[PDB]
Order: structure tokens, then sequence, then C-alpha cells
């Protein structure tokens, strides 16, 4: 499903995303958007270490969900990855917030890294009303 950007900006917010470990909603869009252009069934695989990263966050089979093809797999989100494909994004919500409780934080991402980071992001949440 591919959220238009105010509708996912509400939606995160009812999920309590809004300053979740200080990240605001605009981060969490501006990742959103560069990751997944706001699609919950995007999929990369990564051929060399034969991950995978899943839905609307993107997050990695390796280190988060359990696939059940990806070697050294610790499902830390104790989710299967399909879980991240579905419409419904509470799934990948709760996940993306277990991934930034880590050391690095929103620095999981380097999407957020390269095209987030030091750089206005508010954008992504203007005219949305949260
Ligand atoms: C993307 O892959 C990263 C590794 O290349 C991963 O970062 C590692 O995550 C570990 C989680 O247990 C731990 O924090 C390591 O210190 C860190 O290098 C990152 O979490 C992945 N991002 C997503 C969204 O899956
Ligand atoms: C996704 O973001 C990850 C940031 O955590 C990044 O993995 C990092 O890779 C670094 C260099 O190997 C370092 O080991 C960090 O500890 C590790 O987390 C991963 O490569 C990113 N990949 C893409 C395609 O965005």
């Amino acid at each position: 499903k591919v959220f238009e950007r105010c509708e996912l900006a509400r939606t995160l917010k009812r999920l309590g995303m809004d300053g979740y470990r200080g990240i605001s909603l605009a981060n969490w869009m501006c990742l959103a958007k560069w990751e997944s252009g706001y699609n919950t069934r995007a999929t990369n695989y990564n051929a060399g270490d034969r991950s995978t990263d899943y839905g609307i966050f993107q997050i990695n089979s390796r280190y988060w969900c359990n696939d059940g093809k990806t070697p050294g797999a610790v499902n830390a989100c104790h989710l299967s990855c399909s879980a991240l494909l579905q419409d419904n994004i509470a799934d990948a919500v709760a996940c993306a917030k277990r991934v930034v409780r880590e050391p690095q934080g929103i620095r999981a991402w380097v999407a957020w890294r390269n095209r987030c980071q030091n750089r206005d992001v508010r954008q992504y949440v203007q005219g949305c009303g949260v």
C-alpha cells in the first residue's frame, strides 16, 4: 500500500511515533519517504549478505525480523518479516521503535543519514495537521 504523505504522518502520530525517543514525526516521515517511498510492500534484497529489507521502514531480516532464509538472523523484533509487508503498519512501527533503542538510534537507516540528517525535514509534515 502506498501512503500519501499526510495520511502517513497522521498514522504515525496515532501510533505514538512523534517524539518517540526524541525523534520527531518529520524525521520519521523523511526516513520512510527515502527508504520506501511510503510503500508497505517494498523489499530490497542484499545478495552479498543474503538479507532482505522489508516494508515501509525497510527493516533488516538479519537483525530484526525472521523470514527464514537469512543466515545469522536474530529476530530482535520477534516478528515475521511478512508482518512488515502488511497495509496495517502498527507492526512495522513497533519494530522500528525497537530498532531505535539501539546505541545508534535512527542512524540504523543510512538513507536517513544521507537524505535527512543535518537538513530541515519539517517539510515532510507541512500541511498534515500533526
Ligand atoms: C541495517 O543494517 C545495519 C548493519 O549493516 C544494522 O546496524 C546494526 O544493527 C545491530 C542491531 O542489533 C546493532 O545495532 C549494530 O551495532 C548495528 O551495526 C541496522 O540496524 C539495519 N537497519 C535496519 C533498518 O534494519
Ligand atoms: C543502513 O543503515 C545502516 C546504519 O546502521 C548501515 O549499516 C552500518 O554500516 C556501517 C559500515 O559497515 C557500520 O558497520 C555500522 O555499524 C552499520 O550499522 C547499512 O549499511 C545501511 N544500508 C543502506 C543500503 O542504507
